[PDB]
């Protein structure tokens, strides 16, 4: 996450850190004590989910760890175009909820109003390093027509765009699968965007969570 700052340690209880090979790979969102929602491009072997993390460089009293039982990628995910970039992870152990570990409710309304949003993650910052402390930024939803011109032929109905025209606040590598929060609801998941990270010119592209209500329900009930 570029051009942001450290989060208030009590503001992100839904945030998950996804590790493979001992390093941070992706973010994720706790949506149910047994499930974390992330991007399908985060599928890697032996994912380890960390809940209640703020600083990755220190052992915290709030942190919980879980292996993944199964990873459920959306049947229509297209890695070439990033279309339907969503995956459900079933936790081996139900998340022990606290004031620092809580699920985030999903936005089910695709017409939903709220344009003022926020992003968070442990992805690459402006200096190019991977921060130990989670980063936050307030960003705004970018209209469908405007995102379509930034990335011609690349934006589907399963994607939402968001960014910051003023300073370029944007998600980055490592933020993938993290949340786009609008009106205290999960509106999107970090999917892709511009290279290098920064949304001054072209906005960040997010998986449109409202489109997956049925599939998320059906997966959780399976
Ligand atoms: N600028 C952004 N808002 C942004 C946010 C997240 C990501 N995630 C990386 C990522 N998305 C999709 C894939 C992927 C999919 C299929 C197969 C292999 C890989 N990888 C990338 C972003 O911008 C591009 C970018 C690329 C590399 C380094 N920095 C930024």
């Amino acid at each position: 996450l570029v051009h942001g700052g450290p989060c208030d340690k009590t503001s992100h209880p839904y945030q998950a850190a996804l590790y493979t090979s001992g390093h941070l790979l992706c973010g994720g969102v706790l949506i149910h004590p047994l499930w974390v929602l992330t991007a399908a491009h985060c599928k890697k072997p032996n994912l380890q989910v960390f809940l209640g993390k703020h600083n990755l460089g220190q052992q915290e009293s709030s942190q919980e760890q879980s292996s993944v039982v199964r990873a459920v990628i959306h049947p229509d995910y297209d890695a070439a175009s990033h279309d339907q970039d969503i995956m459900l992870l079933r936790l081996a152990r139900p998340a022990k909820l606290s004031e620092l570990i809580q699920p985030l409710p999903l936005e089910r309304d695709c017409s939903a109003q709220t344009t003022s949003c926020h992003i968070l993650g442990w992805g690459k910052t402006a200096d190019g390093d991977f921060p130990d402390t989670i980063q936050c930024a307030y960003i705004h939803l970018v209209s469908r027509e405007e995102c379509e011109h930034a990335y011609p032929g690349q934006i589907t109905q399963n994607m939402l765009c968001a960014g910051d025209e003023k300073y370029g606040k944007d998600s980055c590598q490592g933020d993938s699968g993290g949340p786009l929060v609008c009106g205290d609801h999960l509106r999107g998941l970090v999917s892709w965007g511009d290279y290098p990270c920064g949304s001054k010119e072209r906005p960040g592209v997010y998986t449109n969570v409202c489109r997956y209500t049925n599939w998320i329900q059906k997966t959780i009930q399976a």
